[PDB]
């Protein structure tokens, strides 16, 4: 179970490339599934550095968009850095001119970085790639140009917003940002943004603020990096990782000062009504923890099931995450992440209807759970998770699911990046209901996050494939491949490699043609 | 998973039963290991109403002792109850005399209940049958004989002892109890009896203080039921199951009127240094849980791992077992536990080094463990466990580990009780390492608390037996037997069958011959 890396090939995941000015015909091993057809679209870090000016944090290197096109049992690989305003002038002036998550750029207001190296998803007809601000860019999904700019804050009233909108079946999308909400208050907002109508205009000009979430300090909102959305209800978790405006908008600095760990609050989870655009005012407790990403949520009879990745404890996890640290040799790695918050699935179980009669009780009266929730006198709901996985400084991370079909509703699969000591070496598949989970993994090999694709007549729920790009350094091996596995049982069912490195990537999304 | 029970046979678990004057040969199938030479002893109630008055709750009936006998591969089967002053008084006056935990008695001064339903243990050469109060009562292990009451007041200043006390391989018996120990305050001590010394005289008139924990409520201890002890640490974990002493001095009432919960609190845990007899002032602090179990114990470079059986939630877990619960029909019965604290198995890490410039990390730095502690400002360490085991209200209670050679020690393996909505149903073998899991179970057969023996050749941990007592009432049925199973894997080794009933049995132990 603990695998080592003394080789050091996981820092090729951290190395500088270039982009290519066309597709690449890549080398097929095993056979591609003939019902794949698309473009597997995902975003990462491609430059680390601007000539002798160097990144330093995992989440500052430039934006390259990659893509694998599936046809008939051919692939091809394609990337291009997007042309944004910190790519462009970064460019033109030879040096790094904004400043990037953890790099302070040396030396008209506050110029916010649009660097969109998290993710990339639909809006309309259109794709836009992302990162956490304000500021997301238009892109074209088959040549990878960079259409535009565009900033969120013309629209609508938030600060950013995260990488992970959801989106339903029809094509409405839902995220969520903070804002200045109130009379000298920090609230969360809400932002809906229909599908294309008859007038085919822009549907970000018909965004609007469905609801609000109240903050639990005045001024300092928690990082929310994903929410919960099921047809009914949102879920919001607010984690004691805090932003500090006043130490932002005091500087030079960088976004990485502005954040501490508020050591009291724990975890609070909020609630709102989807259709009603109604806050919900349960007060609902736990112990604390960092959160990502968000599993799914869905609704079982009166409660809310909301699967989480977390981290144990109250220190901002991404500290771990500087590109020295990820590019010191084995040892020193597994050192670092010694004082670590350590990684774990947990479900928890909202209570939906809270009747005072039930006052010192566990709430939670659903057969095939052990989450609890305990209604206290003073109206809070304290909670205790279900753990799903649990592992030493293995992290089940960058979750996925059969999205389209089982989003937001009860579901039995999840597949993730395996994570040690935060090195990406394995991917995982996890049954969250018998805690049943697959593995795949092969030495010196270092894969991104799973995408998963069902075939289109699929009635099962993993009945489908898994897409994942690897990174594979090594003498007489192709340095990275895109490997396909069956979702049933993670076992390999071919790879597509490619003859030049790729680095990491976060997150993406699969385009069917 | 789900069993049922809608025969409803666990009834006869709580069916008074009649004393035998002398053993009875037991019927055996299968082949009892010629090696399991001695005595299985076990309490537990055996009369559950006195004439026409009823006791209500599972630890109110009298005080009925057990014994199995092994040699040469046959065994008997004797019992006799405790002649205590509850079981008497009740047979002189025709009527229930003194209030129990759970059934108050009608018409100075207080006289507290001597009814040693629970655990038997030696002390010196002697045995004595315990509750959870200051009276303890001598018996004889081979004739079931009742010798004398101990009022454990004579000798040290608590208030009451648990019926688990620790007991080291030289004889030299730990355990706790509450007392007025400082100015106008609660605490609870640690009482040590040593071994059998030359002079030949009770080691309990040589019973002293060795260490006093502080309360976290000025006059409200919390209810102890167990504790932990290893070669050099004794660790005590404080629950927010209060005793309200002013509520009690005030009664005509019964113990489990005086129980509230502390909802804010959660649970402190404490450790001391037992050689130097020293409190040691770390404040460890976690969530809310009831704990009536520790598994085990024991030292790992500078840290101490703490197994417990848990319940999550803070209402007192007790309030679920009263007789006329336990005695209803399986919908009823499952109905009734909807809302009760779920059970679950959990590992605490505690660090024992507290440096300052932590503050705000995890200090468990061991490499195979998910358990965090995180060092606070305010100089708390607020605790996370790696869940060992978690099933929907399915308990694995009543913890049992090979104690003489791996308790207080790094150990790999327990046994258990497995509770069905409170109703006990299979047998459990759990690896702490690995949360690998074996189980025992037949239809309509209600287990008891699995003891281990140890084969005299043993090379590994688990080369042994566990023995338990079964009722398995039916027609063309033996009603119930004492059920021999290999500690290996659970696998059924040999039976001895009785034509009589047993009712539940709580605690026990083996006294090898
Ligand atoms: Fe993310
Ligand atoms: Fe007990």
């Amino acid at each position: 179970s603990q695998v080592e890396h003394p080789a050091g090939g996981y820092k090729k995941l951290f190395e500088t490339v270039e982009e290519l000015s066309s597709p690449l015909t890549a080398h097929v091993t095993g056979r591609i599934p003939l019902w794949l057809t698309g473009s597997l679209l995902r975003c990462g870090p491609g430059l680390f550095e601007v000539g002798s000016e160097p990144f330093y944090h995992l989440f500052d290197g430039q934006a390259l968009l990659h893509k694998f096109d599936f046809k008939e049992g051919h692939v091809t690989y394609h990337r291009r850095f997007i042309r944004t305003d910190a790519y462009v002038r970064a460019m033109t002036e030879k040096r790094i001119v904004i400043t990037e998550f953890g790099t302070c750029a040396f030396p008209r207001g506050v110029e916010v970085t649009d660097n969109a190296l998290v993710n990339i998803y639909p809006v309309g007809e259109d794709y836009y790639a992302c990162t956490e601000t304000n500021f997301i860019t238009k892109v074209n999904p088959e040549t990878l140009e960079t259409i535009k700019q565009v900033d969120l804050c013309n629209y609508v009233s938030v600060n950013g917003a995260t990488a992970h909108p959801h989106i339903e079946n029809d094509g409405t999308v839902y995220n969520i940002g903070n804002c200045f909400g109130k009379n000298f208050s920090i609230a969360y907002n809400i932002v809906k943004i229909p599908p294309l109508q008859a007038d085919k205009e822009d549907p970000i000009s018909k965004s609007e603020i469905v609801v609000q979430f109240p903050c639990s300090d005045r001024f300092k909102p928690s990082y929310v990096h994903s929410f919960g959305l099921t047809p009914n209800y949102i879920v919001f978790v607010e984690t004691p990782v805090k932003i500090n405006l006043f130490k932002f908008l005091s500087s030079g600095a960088n976004y990485m000062d502005c954040f501490e760990s508020n050591e009291t609050m724990g975890v609070w989870l909020h609630i709102a009504d989807k259709k009603r655009k109604k806050y919900i005012n349960n007060k609902y407790r736990t112990s604390p923890f960092n959160l990502f990403h968000h599993i799914n949520t869905y609704e079982d009879h009166e409660f809310l099931i909301v699967d989480l990745c977390c981290w144990k404890g109250f220190e901002f996890v991404y500290n771990y995450l500087y590109l020295a640290n990820l590019r010191e040799n084995w040892e020193e790695v597994k050192k670092n992440a010694r004082k670590a918050p350590q990684p774990e699935v947990r479900r928890y179980v909202l209570p939906l209807n809270i009747d005072k009669a039930d006052t010192g009780k566990n709430l939670v009266t659903l057969p095939n759970t052990t989450a609890t929730a305990i209604l206290c006198s003073d109206e809070t709901i304290w909670l205790e998770p279900e753990v799903l996985f649990s592992g030493p400084r293995q992290a089940f991370e960058f979750p996925q699911i059969n999205y389209q079909k089982y989003g937001g509703k009860p579901y039995t699969y999840a597949y993730g990046l395996g994570l040690n000591h935060f090195v990406p070496d394995r991917l995982c598949k996890l049954n969250v209901k018998t805690k049943e989970t697959w593995v795949w993994q092969e030495p010196d090999s270092y894969p991104s996050e799973p995408i998963f694709v069902s075939h289109p007549d699929a009635l099962e729920e993993d009945d489908g494939v898994v897409l994942s790009v690897v990174v594979s350094p090594g003498a007489g091996q192709k340095p990275a491949y895109l490997l396909i596995l069956n979702a049933k049982d993670l076992s390999e069912v071919a790879r597509a490699e490619v003859e030049i490195n790729i680095p990491v990537t976060f997150h993406g999304l699969f385009k069917k043609s």
